[PDB]
Order: structure tokens, then C-alpha cells, then sequence
């Protein structure tokens, strides 16, 4: 509360560390469905159904331009990518499986880096 603060967590490396995680997600062999924005002209149903599209290239640009106020807003957009994928793709599809795999890969790196 006013003039009453928990001890200051060092957040000075968060930007660099989020960037390194994102590099590791970008280079994973199952990243291909997620690298670029879904083409809303060419994929029927996507525009109407997926209210907030997100992809790695869009996260990279937001990261690089100071549009994440903290590491939690960064994680929310990564998770959005996988939540969208689950909304639109059957579990038993290449893309469906890719999204489960990448979500797992992310959550481990997140816990190991920050928790």
C-alpha cells in the first residue's frame, strides 16, 4: 500500500531473457504454424472466430518496440498464440499437435527462467 512495498525483484534482464525465449520458440521445428500472422483473406472462418490473432513475428515486433510493459503481458501473448490454435484446430492434426508441443516447450522455459 502507500509507502509499503515488498522487496524489489530485479526485472532489468527480463527484456533480454524474453527475447531469448522467443528466439528458441522461433527456431523450434514445430513453430511453422505460428511464425507469421494467419492470412485472414485466405483462411475462411479465422477473422470472425479468432477475436485476437497473435503470432511470433507480431510478438517479436511488440517486444522490439517496447510494447510489453512487463514479462506477464509478454507471456499472455505467447499463450494467446496457443489458445487460438486450440480454438481453430483439432487436437489430432499436425497444427493441433504443433500447438500443444510449443505450449509445453514455452511453459518449461518460462518456469526455468523466471520461477
Amino acid at each position: 500500500s502507500m509507502s509499503v512495498k515488498k522487496p524489489k525483484r530485479d526485472d532489468s534482464k527480463d527484456l533480454a531473457l524474453c527475447s531469448m525465449i522467443l528466439t528458441e520458440m522461433e527456431t523450434h521445428e514445430d513453430a511453422w504454424p505460428f511464425l507469421l500472422p494467419v492470412n485472414l483473406k485466405l483462411v475462411p472462418g479465422y477473422k470472425k472466430v479468432i477475436k485476437k490473432p497473435m503470432d511470433f513475428s507480431t510478438i517479436r515486433e511488440k517486444l522490439s518496440s517496447g510494447q510489453y510493459p512487463n514479462l506477464e503481458t509478454f507471456a499472455l501473448d505467447v499463450r494467446l498464440v496457443f489458445d487460438n490454435c486450440e480454438t481453430f484446430n483439432e487436437d489430432d492434426s499436425d497444427i493441433g499437435r504443433a500447438g500443444h508441443n510449443m505450449r509445453k516447450y514455452f511453459e518449461k522455459k518460462w518456469t526455468d527462467t523466471f520461477k
